[PDB]
């Protein structure tokens, strides 16, 4: 069966919300100097975008876990504006006319690069949250559509093969029902909600998102540590009595 590390105990149900990415296409075409002039103002107006949606993330990481884990964000934007960053990827843009998103490819191919020749396993964390600053940075600029998980309409399950703490700073625990992710990390984020928010979840699931889809049935035991896709109406009945007598104690 599916055993994972089992967060916290619990029984719900919700059909499965599966979080896919769309691959995002970068164009290597070579622009001429009547487009380069183009692309600062694109490259430099976009910011005016991304730096006021980072923005709200950032708030909604204070006002949802407390101004506490607003320092973390808050470096995430300096970073981001970070006058230096902004004059190499200029240069590039100009001086090897590269699009916008590609030349803005290139630093953060660095950075994250980089930050793994450091010897510190946090500023190595920090080099997925700095990827995730870039994938955002270039959906910007193309204006790619983006997933608006802060603002879903129907009560479901949240299944991921894992969440960064921008995911989980912009998820709107109001119509979530729990919490499913790959994580075996004995000490993953996702535990850290689901233990600190006592809700019921699990992490170990390992490669549960290799087996379910979006929209899929599933039911959240959190007693046996299983979890059930499509189960007989003769299981669920059997549960919908015993969960519910639980509340009703």
């Amino acid at each position: 069966m599916i055993s994972g590390i089992l967060a916290s105990p619990g029984i719900a149900f919700g059909k499965a919300l599966l979080l896919k990415e769309d691959e995002i296409v970068i164009d290597r075409k070579k622009i001429s100097a009547d487009q380069v002039d183009q692309e600062v103002e694109r490259f430099l107006s976009g910011r005016a975008k991304a730096s006021a949606q980072l923005e709200t993330i950032k708030t909604k990481a204070g006002e949802t876990f407390g101004e506490e884990k607003e320092a973390i964000f808050e470096g995430h934007i300096m970073l981001l504006e970070d006058e230096e960053l902004e004059q190499e990827i200029i240069a590039l843009i100009k001086d090897k006319h590269m699009t916008a998103d590609a030349a803005a490819h290139e630093v953060i191919e660095g950075q994250a690069s980089a930050l793994e020749e450091l010897d510190d396993e946090y500023l190595k964390e920090r080099a997925a949250d700095v990827r995730d600053i870039g994938k955002r940075l270039l959906r910007n600029i193309l204006g790619l559509k983006i997933i608006d998980l802060s603002a879903i309409q129907d009560e479901v399950i949240l299944v991921a093969a894992d969440l960064t703490p921008s995911e989980t700073a912009q998820l709107n625990l109001k119509k979530v029902l729990g919490f499913i992710t790959d994580a075996g990390g004995r000490t993953s984020h996702t535990s850290i909600m689901a233990r600190s928010l006592e809700l019921p979840a699990i992490v170990g699931t390992g490669s549960v998102t290799s087996q379910v889809k979006n929209d899929d049935y599933l039911i959240l035991d959190a007693v046996n540590n299983q979890v059930y896709v499509n189960p007989t109406n003769e299981v669920i009945d059997k549960m919908r009595a015993v969960q519910e007598q639980v509340a009703s104690e």
